[PDB]
């Protein structure tokens, strides 16, 4: 097709599905947006993600070391049902039937910059400083008023899992977000269970497969 | 459509037709060309900016504060007169008839992320701290020599205003312009009134409105 | 054409075939594949590059310089041959037959803004500093371990050569690579031969020909 899209989690954002796994074998449930379009072999697209205090561990100071989490958009889960890191309810193609390769990240340009993920489909975040390669979007997010959330990353990264039963590439979304000196440790067990941070649809664009 | 494109102001830059909200209350005209294309759902497009020191409040120091000012691309005037904050003189879609609210940012997504502006349509300036969320693009501009410039940054954001009569969301583009220490201050009052600069056609990437 | 594809280069990163320029008159051959789709006048593609110390100069630290080289790429070769600055072996466009014109930066937008690169056919770098005008990318390239490759900086710029018998204008991309402080450095003149850095597919976005 001359342009393909691709479309997975809830554009409402009120459904707390997706698996995020987080810094030092910690994972908490979020609710995600993802939208591709691929034409000519290049993808352009947005993800969007959300979540509250009361989905997430107890343990650092958000404040001094970012909220840091990882999402797995995971494209050919549909003849690859293990590669559902992120435990997406579903994914949608347009125009229908169209191969979910072309939004993996392109075979060639995967071969060695590719980050292959921890094995435990529930303990796979990466550092940055641990991804292979990576291509890194500034953004700011917003959330409740007391996190006083100023600025935030994301990384997007070709990935695979050993987990995997095809070749085909999945894509890693690695976040931080950052809170000026003032904000409210979001990690904190006293910390209100309603406080929540938000991001706009944070574009990024990426190789897909094409002949 | 597959593949709508959208554009207005003037691709010469000879028109300086274009209202831009500055810092602490003051505006000045510029000259700007918008061009985006949209293809399933997702739209990339670019935006080119030029403006002269005759044009320019002469306050403060620009190298020590920086070049500042913000211009709206609002796709739903057609609809909206209101919405047309930064006074475009129309704009230009392909396919004719194709909807302009293909153009507007997604509204699932501008929920909660959306930036509302001062109310007045000649003062709704905001500084990037203020903005609720936005994506932040690096490029460098040109100008006269004397200048020095040296970088800057596009914060682009999803906004609105209470004067629309519509619920379709316009683009808030948000400008900074760096100098290096050296460059001659753009706001002096006895500066050349033909010191200018000139950004080059900055890319940006949305989630716009889909099926 | 709705969308058209542009591809140059070695998807195998196997063929040192491409000419990079590099600081102080240097060069370097790299691997190198260029892919670029083209639709409504707006442009989305990647680039990916390789080599290894073998092939570079032995001076200077790229530990406190950045390992720093452009490639062109160079869309109207197919009518002004001259303007192949990178000496790609040739250029591969979709559909057949579609102009070249669509991948080269837009002219209205060229104007002002547009470096004219050095008049020596293999002496064409030009500093951060002294392009006329860019848009940056971050990203975070591998290659041996011992170089502690950390991140990576990439610049497009609108460019023309003296050299070139047409007015279409041509792509720069000027690269740094980063390493941390304790990496080896890839120009001493005694590390080992074989050390490498690899790219991922770094994409950019540009405002292109359009009607």
């Amino acid at each position: 097709p001359e342009v393909a899209t691709y479309h997975c989690g809830d554009n409402l954002l009120e459904s707390y599905d997706i698996f995020a796994s987080l810094p030092n074998t910690n994972a908490a449930k979020v609710a995600a947006y993802c939208r591709l379009a691929a034409a000519g072999g290049v993808v352009s697209g947005t993800i969007q993600v959300t979540s509250y205090a009361g989905r997430w561990p107890k343990v650092g100071n958000s404040v001094t070391d970012g909220i840091k989490f990882a999402i797995v958009v995971s494209p050919p889960m549909d003849k690859d049902p293990r590669s559902n890191l992120s435990q997406w309810l579903g994914a949608t193609v347009f125009p229908a039937g169209a191969t979910t390769a072309l939004f993996s990240p392109n075979p060639y340009g995967s071969l060695n910059t590719i980050t292959t993920l921890p094995s435990i489909a529930s303990d796979w975040y990466v550092p940055e400083s641990n991804l292979v390669t990576y291509t890194k979007i500034h953004f700011k997010p917003t959330g409740s008023q007391q996190l006083q959330l100023a600025s935030g990353e994301l990384v997007v990264a070709a990935a695979k899992s050993p987990v995997q039963t095809t070749k085909y590439e999945l894509i890693y979304l690695g976040f931080t977000l950052k809170q000026n000196s003032s904000g409210t440790n979001f990690f904190d067990p006293n910390a209100s269970s309603d406080l929540s941070f938000l991001t706009p649809p944070i574009p990024f664009t990426y190789l897909g497969y094409y002949q």
